[PDB]
């Protein structure tokens, strides 16, 4: 903007104003003391060329132009981007899970889960790798909400469970890839014990209606394994979301549970 | 009584030139709205430019193309779309997400995060210390480096935290994870690092000002709902900074540490 | 003198049976057999008693005598000093004067208490922090193979959340090796005022565990220093051993479905 | 109604009781000492383990790092294969299989070789590839025949994990003392 009016009187300037021209269309200038003191000292130049460049540009004077020229950067910058291509990649991967996953959301589903966690009598959470701290944090979240579970990472542990578990235990199982067979044999061993079974993947089904959920998380943005960000983060949408669902119901005395980690 | 896009394309017709009128003829069949009619598409689809392309929706009275076709797409819309289906429960869970991705985006210290990456590049043997939803934290972390060649290891527990310190050394740096910013078992951890010579990282989503001392103080977004049952995942403002911290030292040295993470594969 | 001069010194004085036998002894080949006393009677087609007879008449006051004797002389290894070093004898020492105090300790009664309140919850939680947590995941590894439903804790947060949550259908068993881990006995008075039963292990006596449902001592370590010490898991261990053995015995038919089980597919 | 002591008393200390008879019959005194060398030559020490041998592997953690060593131990087979890739020819592994044929443990062994890593093997079977590693040890097998009546799984390796112990501690003393007590 201010730039073109400049061009366009350009010509009528002297070869030293044009100079202040110059000067003032670079970028790094705003980042100088731009008072006239400063400017003339800077440039070598008296003030009386630099009022005669700033009236070459339909201003009263420098003050008026430098004004300007202050408000100028701060009504742009302000709508420009400060952030490395590295600190974007890393945001945008987020936000794309986030419009990803609420595209994802069955929401009758997520209150149908949350209440078969509610009437269950004991509730285990499976995964390995990075699904297995996803697995560990809803055991914390929902212990404090009342509920009896327990989280389990290796395959002893998961063959041992669910020899032992009846028509009043559910079971999540988290596979990322929808693959970890591990993690799906287990979930098809706790069926055959009577068992609810809700699987987490970010893989469509493939016969997976045998479980009596599955949830389709989100796939990650990033192609490439390496640079992709945390492999719970997925989960950890509709872990928050059945969360809030389950909060809801009596919740009047999930609160005192709740709370009474406080109360001595 | 509105105007039909397709009344539109033909009340201008006649002014406009024989390429444009090209391009009306394809967008006034009723079989076109089934098309990928993104500017890239239909520009190849046409075999023209994306600046005659313009022209055309300029022709129609339109500030350019992608005015033109969400009108050409909102009229074809078979439902109110728009409108939010979400409950208001669903909505409180992805505000305290979107919103915690604001609040990171206005503490981020881009020269920090890469200084902290070269810190962990720098130092021989790193260790996580973590409790709680915060220790789930630290092992992910170990997960993440570990898998690009880095020594670390993950702790969850006051006596580790002990127990690890008093080995530490010089070229040691230790990350502790305290979102409240006052757990007296992280921070305490943290000066018997310091006075064992390791460097130290404290992330906490409070300012803490009597710790001055730790090598950085990494503030974290706060959590939006101000009650903890409320909450959404009390990881989640620090797995914002380990991402973008892993970010910033993939790239230090990546071939060394994409070897190490094809390795698994290999 | 040697063996076979004795042997042969009172040949004339022996039984025809006795005689034959003698005969076998004086033989050099039977040295690179199995003198058991058992193994020897088979061969010979003979009695125990017609063995220790035949010993007996060689001066002996029985054929484990005889036989020691016997192998004693053709014996050139030192099977009798000791071949290891002071410090693994002070290993192993310390492994079997925990076994010694551990026995002078159980109280069998309170052991069969224990295994059948296992049996009578429908929950039941270990507590442990350091070595006694890996006691505690070793107790849920055993039992919930037999059927238990059970859990191990390592922490403080843990403990806190789960006695909260805790019924009069739980058992909490804490493990203190100190017996003053403020973080086990509060936790355990926690779990109590929820209505559960309380078993304390420690080897520690301490007034304030009278307040539990059971206190179990389980052995103090030879070694004075910490440093030393040959373990901290093995007085417990012990014991968990003990349990297990009597809460097998409580309706193992179906605890050996539910072990056997992980076996089948 | 049941002796002095019960037939199942009985039953259980005689199982500890021969597992310290086995243990101390098969020890190597040459090697223990070797592998309390080899520990304090490693500058990075790794314990691996599955199930009950996993607790065994996190108690030498436990004990070995409060006398200076630098250690980790690992349960899950996902991480032996995340420490393989870094680990260098400064780095000693022990992987405990009581049983020998554990495959986790015995490709993680093979993979840290791989890596120039010293490798040392527990197991109460006699492993056929006993070259493979720089140290195959030997350990009790259990007295009762039936797994399930079977005394703690653990308690073989305890036995020789205790008697490295000992020689290793005896190795520059004091300042792993001085360490030790640094806690207090
Ligand atoms: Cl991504
Ligand atoms: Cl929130
Ligand atoms: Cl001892
Ligand atoms: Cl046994």
């Amino acid at each position: 903007d201010i730039a073109t009016v400049i061009d366009s009187h350009f010509e009528e300037m002297t070869d030293l104003e044009q100079e202040i021209a110059r000067y003032f269309l670079q970028a790094e200038t705003i980042q100088d003391d731009l008072s006239s003191q400063q400017v003339t000292q800077k440039l070598h130049i008296s003030q009386a060329a630099l009022t005669r460049f700033a009236k070459k540009c339909g201003f009263t004077g420098y003050r008026e132009f430098i004004f300007q020229y202050q408000h100028e950067a701060e009504n742009q910058a302000n709508q420009v981007s400060k952030h490395s291509p590295l600190t974007k990649r890393v945001l945008r991967s987020y936000s794309n899970m986030r419009e990803q996953t609420q595209d994802l959301i069955d929401e009758v589903q997520l209150e149908r889960i949350a209440q078969l966690i509610e009437d269950a009598e004991r509730v285990y959470f499976f995964g390995t790798g990075s699904s297995g701290l996803v697995a560990r944090e809803m055991k914390l979240r929902f212990m404090r909400l009342g509920v009896v579970c327990e989280a389990l990472t290796d395959q002893d542990g998961f063959a041992w469970t669910t020899s032992i578990m009846d028509e009043n235990c559910l079971v999540l199982g988290f596979s990322l890839s929808g693959s970890t067979p591990s993690i799906l044999d287990s979930l098809l061993d706790a069926k055959e014990m009577g068992a609810k079974t809700v699987l987490f993947s970010s893989v469509p089904n493939k016969d997976s209606q045998a479980y009596t959920e599955t949830v389709l998380v989100a796939t990650h943005s990033q192609p490439s394994y390496i640079q992709r960000i945390s492999a719970q983060l997925p989960m950890l949408f509709f872990i928050d979301l059945i969360y809030a669902y389950f909060l809801e119901i009596n919740r009047e005395s999930k609160e005192k549970i709740f709370n009474s980690y406080w109360e001595n």
